[PDB]
C-alpha cells in the first residue's frame, strides 16, 4: 500500500471523507467502518462522507452494524459501487442517502437470500430456521423501503442469485444514478 | 469372528439357523439392508415360528430404521426384540417395535431416547425445507411411540427434548419393553 | 453379510427374484444390478422379479444403465421402496412395472432437480450448464409419463427437495399402492 | 487500520472515552479493555466512558474481568449495541450504568446458557459439571439484578439459544433505550 | 492366525478352542467384541446347557454398554463361566474376570489386574454437561454395586480403591475378592 | 491494542507500566516470566519504596517460569500487591497467594482455582523414576510454600489440590489465598 | 506365505509342534501364541514344544500371557534364538525348559529395563513410576533364578542396552546351548 | 499371482524345492524363509534346495536368521542371483553351498557396509556405535571365510556402495559360476 | 514485550549491564548475547555484567560461543539462575565469574550428559559417536575445573538427569551462593 506525503493511501482518502469499504463484510471491517463514520460525524457533522463499495457482502449482523451507523449520524453518507457490490454489499448500497447512491456503468450488483447452517437436535435446527427467516424478513422489508419494490417482489427476486447491471440496478431502485463518464 | 461346524458357520451365521437376527451396530443403509433381507428370509423359511431380534445399537440413520421397523411390522411371524448392552436413539425405537408382550432388555442394559439430530446449510429457504422435514420425522417417531408404548405424544416430546437414559426396569415402566429378563438363580 | 445354507443373504434372495438397490448409485452398483437383471431373464422370461429400493440416489447415467435394463427384458420388475428412495432413487421406483409400484408405509420418497458442477473457460461452463439441463428435460419428461402428472408441474415440485410420505407418493403417481401390514 | 492525524483509529476514539469491545471474548481482549478502562478512570473520574458492543461473548472468566472492572471504576460506563450483541457479549450490555444501556434498531441481542467442556475420570466430569452449572448460576444472578427478570425467568429463556430484536432487549430489562435515528 | 487340522475339518485356532468351550476376550471391549463374544455364549449354552464354559481375559477394558452385554449374558446362561486372566484384566476387564461363576475365577501368576473409575467426556451446553456427569455417575454407582456383591468388599472401600489406577497381583486381586484363586503351575 | 498519548505515545499495558501495573494475562510460559521479572527488576530500580500492583487473570503454566516470578517478587524491596480479576488457576493462584501480606486482593467475580502439578516421564524404569520424583518433589515445595503463605497445614493443602477445586473470591479470603475482596463502591 | 499339500506354512510347523514368535509381542501375538501352547498340550501332552524366537520384544503383560502358558502346561518347551531375541523376547528366551534354551551362532541377545511412560497429575505420575518400578523387580527376579545370576548382577547388566552373542547368553545363563551346525 | 493346477506359482515352486527370496528382507520374510528351509529338510534331507535371490538387502538380524538355518540343515542349498542381489542379499548369495553359488549373466551384485541410527544420550549413541561396528566386524569375517578375501579387502570395498557385475563377482569370490545359457 | 521512556524492557535492562539468557540456547540466541557482551565490554571494560539465566539449555556449540566470550571479555560476569538451568544452561551458570554465580532459593538446576543422533553408514555413526563423546569429555573437565569436583565424580552426576535445588548447587560448586531475599 503506497504512502502519500505522511499517509497510507487509504488514510488520505479518509481525510477527504471517503470510507472504502473494499472487502468481505465481517465484524473487523465493520468495527472499522462503524469508527471512521462516528469520527468524520465529529469532524464535521454537516459535510457528506462518501462510502466506497467494492465487497462480496458477508456478516448480515457487521453489515447491520455498518447499515444503523450510517442512519444514526447526520452527515449524508452517498453510496459507490465500483467493482462489485453482493449479497449485504448491496443492501448497503442500497442505504446510502436518497439521491446519493452510485454506480459505475461496468459495476456488478447482485442480491439473493441471505446464507447460514444449524446443525444439531430437531428443536435447534427449527430455532436456527426461525432466526434465518426472520433475518430475511427484516433485510427484505428494509430494501422494500429503500427500492419502492414491495417485499413479494424482492422475495421472488432475490429467491437465487440475481445479478444486475448498473442500469438495471437504477432500474430496480438500489442506486438512483449511474455515474457516467464525461 | 469364530467358525463352528455342525456345516461351518460363522457365529453369527449359525445364530441365524436358530432364528437369531444380531443388529449389534451402528444404524446404517448397509446394516439395515441386511437386517431386512434376514427377516424376509426366515418368514420364508417358516411364516409361524417367531424370530429373535436382540439389539446392541447407539442407533443411526432414522430411514434405515424404518426400513427395518416396515418389514418388521410386514412379515408374518412375531419379532422379539431382546436389548442388551444399550439400545439407544433409533436403536431403543426399534426395540419399542417387537412384537406385543416380546420385548425385553437384561437387567443391566442401558435404554436412551431423545429427539432427532439432523443438520441444513444453504439459503434460508433449503435451512426451512430441511428443518420441517426434521420437525415431521420428529413428529412421526413419536407418534409411533406413542402408539408402542402407551404414553402420550406430549409426554413423549418432553421426555426426549434432552438425552433421557433409562434403566431396564424404567424402560418396562415407560412401556418401551414388556419385561426385564431376570437370571435364573 | 451372514450366510444361509451356501449361499451369502443377497445371493439367497436373487435365487428367489429379488435384487437389492441398497446405495448410493455409482456405475459399480449399476453394473450388478444390470447382470442380475440380464441373467434373471435367462432363468425365466415370464416370473416378475422384485427390485428393492433403499437409496439416496447418485450417478444420473448409471440409474438410466438400471432403468433401460428394466424396460429392455421381458419380465415385469416391481419396486418396493423401504427406508428411502430419494433423487435417482425415486426416478427408478417409479419406473417399475405399472400396478406393481409400492411402498411401505414408513418409507420416504425425496424428489429434486439434478446436482452438478463445471469448471473452466465459459464455453466449458455453457456446454456443461447445457448437458446438465437437457439431462433435467430427460428425467422430468419420464417422470410425467410414469406419474401421469404435467412437465410444467414435475419442473415446479422439483426446484428444491420435496419430501413425501408413502401415501403421499401414491397421490403423486410415484407408486401405485401403500402394501399396509396385515 | 487507517490512521487519523496520528492515532489509529480506534486510539482515535479511545481519546474521546470509547472502548471497542468488537471481537470474540478472550484473555487478550479483556486484559486490554480493563486496562482501557483504568487508564479512562485516571484521566477523568467524573466523565462518562462508552463501551461499544458487537461481539459474538467467548470466555466467561474474561468476561467478568471486563464486569468487575466497569463495576470497580468511578465513571459510569454506557454500553452500545451495534451489530451483535451474543452470550457474554449480552451479559456486558446488561452491565452498563443503569439507565444508559442502547442498541440500534437493527441490532442482534442473544442469550443462552454457558457452554464448556469435561473428559476425564467420572469425578473429574463431576467437578466440571459442578463448576458449569455454579457459573450459570452466578451468570443468572447477576442478570437477575440487573434487567429484573427472575433467575426463574432467565434460566428457562437461556436453555436454548434466544434472539432478541432491540426492542425484545429494552422489554427484557437488558437495554434502557433503542438509540432511534433523526 | 494358524490353521489346525482334526481327523478331516480345518479350524482357524481361536475356533478350535470354541470347540472344546474356550472363548477368547483377547482385546479392546467395544460392540463388535461384545457382540462377538455374546453370540458364542449363547451358542455354547446351546451345545451343552451344563458343561462348564472357560472364558479367557486379556484385555484392557473399553465400552462399559459393551462389557454389560457380555456380563449380562454370562449371568443369564445356565452353564457356569469360568473366568482366567492371562496377560492383564484392566478396567471392564477386571469387572468381567469378577463377573466369573463364584468358585471359577482365576489369573495366572504374572497376570496383572487393574481396577478404576470409568471414563468419559461430555461437550456442550450446562445442561447437557449435567445430564451426562449424572449418567457416569450413576454407571459408576452401578458398577460399584455388583463389584462389592461380587467380591465381598464395600461399596465405599471399592470407591476409595478405584478412585485411581490401582494395580494389583494374582494374588492381591484374589484377597481383594476379584478372584478365587491363583493357577500356580505344577 | 490501543496506543494513549501525552504531551509520549505508549501501548496501553506500557502506559499501565508507567503507573507501577504489570500485567500477568497470559499462560505462564518462560517468554512471559521472563518479561514480568524484567519489569519487577525496572520498577525496584525505578522506585525501591513504592508498590508495584500485579493483575494476575491467568491459568497458569509452567511451574518453573511461576518460581521465576515468585522469586522475584520477594527479592526486591517494594511490596507486591497482588489482584486477581477473571480466574487465576494453577501457578496463576500460587502468585496471587505470593503478593505482599495484607495486598492480595480479588474483585467479587474472579475464580480461583488450586490443583496438584501436571507433567510427563516417558522412557527407561529408572528414567521415570527421577521424572516421578522430581515432580512429587516440586509438589512438596509448592505446597510447603502455600502452607507459608495462607496458614493452612501441608496435609490440608494436599487434599484440597488432590483434584481441581474452584474458589470463589470469598472463599479464596477464607482460605488464605488473599487477604481481601475488592468490593465496588 | 506360500502353502504346501493343505497348510500355510506356519501352520504345517504347527502340525509338527513348532510355534513361530517372530514379530513384535503385542496382545494379538500372545492370544495366538497361548492358544497354540493350550492346543498342543491337548493334542500330545508328553511331546516337546518348540517356540522358534526371532523377536526385537514389546508388551511385557502380553510377553507374562506366552510366560505364564509355557509355565502351565505339561510339555517342555524348548526355546530356539534365530536372529534376535530383544527385551522381551530375551526374557521369553530365558524361560524355556531347562536344558533345552538354545541359540544359533550369530543370534543376537539384547536385555534391558521395561520402557514405558505416564502423563497427568504428580500423583498419577507416582503410580505409574511405582507400577513400572515393580514390574522391573518381578522382571529381574525371574531372571536372576532362571539365568543363576544374582538380581544385583541382572540389575546392573540390564540398566542400558546390552547385546550378547549366542556363546555370550550362554555364558550368562540365557541359554544352555549354541546349536553348532554339522 | 496366478495358480496352477492347485496352488499358487511360489507354492508349486516351493514344491520342486525352490525357494524364493524376492524382496527387502525383514523379519516377515526371514520368518518365512527359515520356515521353508525347515521343511524341506522334513521333507528330504539329503536333496538340494534352490534359494533365488532378487533382493536389495533388509534387517541384517533378519538375514542372519536365514544365514544360520542354511548353515544348520543337511541339505546343501544353491543360491542363484537373478536381477540383483545387495547388501545383506549379497551377503546370502556368498552363503550358498561351495561350488553352487550362481548369478545369471546380467545380474547386479552390490556389496557395502550396514545401516543404522543411534539418537539419545552419548553413552547411549556409544553402545549403538559399538553394536553396528561389531555388527560390520561379524559380516565381514564371515564374508571373508566364503569369498578367500582379507577382512581388509572386504572393510576397504564395502567403504561405500560397491557394484558388480556377474563375472566380477565370481571374481571376488561371492559366486562359483555364471550360469551362461544355452 | 513493554516499553518505558523509549526502550523495549529487554533494551533497557542491557542499558544497566543485564543480559538475559531466558530461552532455549540455539545459535540466534548465542549470536545475540555474544554481541551484548562484546558491547558491554565496549562501554566499561571493568564494570560487571550480570547474566540472567532461565533456560532449558540447547545446542553445546551456540553454548560455548557464550563460554568463550564470557572467559574473553575483561569485565566480570555474574551470572544468576532465576526459574530453571537445565543442560547447558546449567553449564553456563557454572561459568560465571568465580564468587560471582548465584541461584535464587526455588531455583531449579539440572545436569545431564549431551544429547544428540546419527543415522547412516556404520562409519558415520562412528564419527558421530566419537565426536559427542569427545564434547561430554570437554565438558565435565571444564565443570570439574569450574566446581572443584573429580572428572569421574561429574561423569556419575551426570549419567542420568540429576536435579538440584539452589542450595544442593551450592554444596555441589555449581554456584557460590544462594541469593536469599531481604
Ligand atoms: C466524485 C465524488 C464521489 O463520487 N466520490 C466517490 C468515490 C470514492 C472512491 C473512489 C471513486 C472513484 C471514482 C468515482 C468516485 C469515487 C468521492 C469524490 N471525492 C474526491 O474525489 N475528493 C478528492 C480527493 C480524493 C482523494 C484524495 F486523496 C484527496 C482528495 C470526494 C468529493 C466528491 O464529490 N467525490
Ligand atoms: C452518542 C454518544 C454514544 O452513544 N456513543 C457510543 C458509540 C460508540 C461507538 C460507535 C457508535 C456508533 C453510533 C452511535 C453511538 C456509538 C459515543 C459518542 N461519542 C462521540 O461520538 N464522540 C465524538 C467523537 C467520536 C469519535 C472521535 F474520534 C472523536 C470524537 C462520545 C460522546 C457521546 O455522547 N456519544
Ligand atoms: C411380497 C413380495 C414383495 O413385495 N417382495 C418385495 C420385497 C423385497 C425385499 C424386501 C421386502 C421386505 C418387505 C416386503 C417386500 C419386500 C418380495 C417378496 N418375495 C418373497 O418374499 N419371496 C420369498 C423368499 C424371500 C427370501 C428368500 F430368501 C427366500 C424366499 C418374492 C415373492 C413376493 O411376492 N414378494
Ligand atoms: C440381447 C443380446 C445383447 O444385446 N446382449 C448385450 C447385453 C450385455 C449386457 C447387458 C445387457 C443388458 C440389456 C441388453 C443387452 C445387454 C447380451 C445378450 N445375451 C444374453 O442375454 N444371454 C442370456 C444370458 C445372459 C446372462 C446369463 F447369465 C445367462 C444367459 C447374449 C445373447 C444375446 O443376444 N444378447
Ligand atoms: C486501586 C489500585 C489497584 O488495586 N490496582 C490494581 C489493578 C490493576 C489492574 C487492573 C485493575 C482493575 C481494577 C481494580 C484494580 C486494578 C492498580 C491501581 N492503580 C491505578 O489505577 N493507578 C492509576 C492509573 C492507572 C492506569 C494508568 F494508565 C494511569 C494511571 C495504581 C494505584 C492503585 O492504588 N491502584
Ligand atoms: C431365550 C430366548 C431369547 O430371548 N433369545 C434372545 C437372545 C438373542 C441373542 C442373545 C441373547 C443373549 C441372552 C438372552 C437372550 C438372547 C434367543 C434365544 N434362542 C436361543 O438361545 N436358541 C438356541 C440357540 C442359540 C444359538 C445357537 F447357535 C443355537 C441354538 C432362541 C430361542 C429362545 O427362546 N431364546
Ligand atoms: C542485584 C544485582 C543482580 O544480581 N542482578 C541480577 C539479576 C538479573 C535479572 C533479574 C534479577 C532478578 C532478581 C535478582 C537479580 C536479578 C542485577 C542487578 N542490577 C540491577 O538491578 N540494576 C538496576 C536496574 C535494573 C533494571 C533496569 F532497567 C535499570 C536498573 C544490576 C546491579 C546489581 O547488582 N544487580
Ligand atoms: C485348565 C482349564 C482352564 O483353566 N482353561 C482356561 C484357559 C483358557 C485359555 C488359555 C489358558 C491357558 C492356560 C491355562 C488356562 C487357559 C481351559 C482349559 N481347557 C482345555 O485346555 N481344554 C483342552 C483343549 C484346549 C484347546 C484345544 F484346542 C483343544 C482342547 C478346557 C478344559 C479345562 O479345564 N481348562
Ligand atoms: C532340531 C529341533 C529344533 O531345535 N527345532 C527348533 C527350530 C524351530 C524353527 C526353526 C528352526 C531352524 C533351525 C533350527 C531349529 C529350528 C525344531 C525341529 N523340528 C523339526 O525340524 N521337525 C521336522 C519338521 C519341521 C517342519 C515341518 F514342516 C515338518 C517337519 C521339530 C523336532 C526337533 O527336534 N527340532
Ligand atoms: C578483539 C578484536 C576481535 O577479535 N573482534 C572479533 C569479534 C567479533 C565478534 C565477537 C567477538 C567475541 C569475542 C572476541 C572477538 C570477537 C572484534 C573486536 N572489536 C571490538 O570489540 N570493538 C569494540 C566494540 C565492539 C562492539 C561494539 F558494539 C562497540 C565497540 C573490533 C576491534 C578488535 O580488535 N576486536
Amino acid at each position: 500500500i503506497p504512502t502519500v506525503i505522511a499517509y497510507d493511501i487509504y488514510s488520505r482518502l479518509l481525510k477527504d471523507r471517503i470510507i472504502m469499504l473494499g472487502s468481505q463484510i465481517d465484524d473487523n471491517v465493520a468495527n472499522s467502518i462503524v469508527s471512521q463514520l462516528l469520527f468524520l460525524q465529529a469532524q464535521d457533522s454537516e459535510k457528506d462522507i462518501y462510502l466506497y463499495i467494492n465487497s462480496p457482502g458477508g456478516s448480515v449482523t457487521a453489515g447491520f452494524a455498518i447499515y444503523d451507523t450510517i442512519q444514526h449520524i447526520k452527515p449524508d453518507v452517498q453510496t459507490i459501487c465500483i467493482g462489485m457490490a453482493a449479497s449485504m454489499g448491496s443492501f448497503l448500497l442500497a442505504a446510502g442517502a436518497k439521491g446519493k447512491r452510485f454506480a459505475l456503468p461496468n459495476a456488478e450488483v447482485m442480491i439473493h437470500q441471505p446464507l447460514g447452517g444449524a446443525q444439531g437436535q430437531a428443536t435447534e435446527i427449527e430455532i436456527a430456521a426461525n432466526h434465518i427467516l426472520k433475518t430475511r424478513e427484516k433485510l427484505n422489508r428494509i430494501l422494500s423501503e429503500r427500492t419502492g419494490q414491495s417485499i413479494e417482489k424482492i422475495q421472488k427476486d432475490t429467491d437465487r442469485d440475481n445479478f444486475l447491471t448498473a442500469e438495471e440496478a437504477k432500474e430496480y431502485g438500489l442506486i438512483d444514478e449511474v455515474m457516467v463518464p464525461e
